[PDB]
């Protein structure tokens, strides 16, 4: 597996906490991503890794005139248009409730309103797994109702032993 051994490369070189704090960070990303792959694989849905919301607006409506809009450059993790309603899509991979709120209500401000002026009907969805349990959580209505089970296979193992790895590394 060659994220593994990359990431494995960089722990075994790497020599200081502030550099290992960037090592975290990507670890950390990459469990993001890993988990939104197969969440949108289980969902038979299509897995994009951050879209500008622009383009977003130009999939669902390429006949809008951009040009009269005041639309803020945010980077969703992915979306789901239905033909009626937009699902703006976020995964996050937590033990708790946290950092789903943080992104939730960070979505909510910078997209809704302009999805409002130019007349998309737009909901903000957020799945999160629990690492140690495999657990799902959802918040977003119209995404529970598309998606009453989720069929995903879920194996966080082998990113708990990297940061395991750098946090013997540094336990002083």
């Amino acid at each position: 597996d060659p994220m593994y051994e990359q990431f494995l490369q960089r722990i075994q070189a790497v020599r200081t906490a502030t550099v290992a704090k960037d090592i975290s960070a990507d670890i950390l990303e990459a469990r993001h991503d890993y988990f939104g792959r197969e969440l949108c694989r289980a969902l038979d849905i299509e897995y994009r890794n951050n879209v500008l919301l622009d383009e977003i607006i130009l999939d669902v409506y390429p006949g809008v005139n951009l040009m009269e809009y005041n639309v803020p450059h945010v980077t969703p993790a992915n979306y789901i248009w239905t033909g009626d309603m937009l699902l703006i899509l976020d995964y996050k991979v937590s033990v708790g409730h946290d950092s789903t709120e943080v992104t939730y209500k960070k979505y909510t401000t910078l997209i809704l309103p302009v999805m409002q002026e130019i007349g998309i009907n737009t909901e903000i969805c957020i799945i999160r797994a629990n690492p140690v349990t495999n657990q799902i959580s959802i918040v977003g209505e119209q995404f529970k109702r598309l998606f009453p089970t989720i069929p995903v296979e879920l194996n966080f193992a082998r990113f708990f032993e990297l940061r395991k790895m750098l946090l013997d590394k540094f336990a002083d």
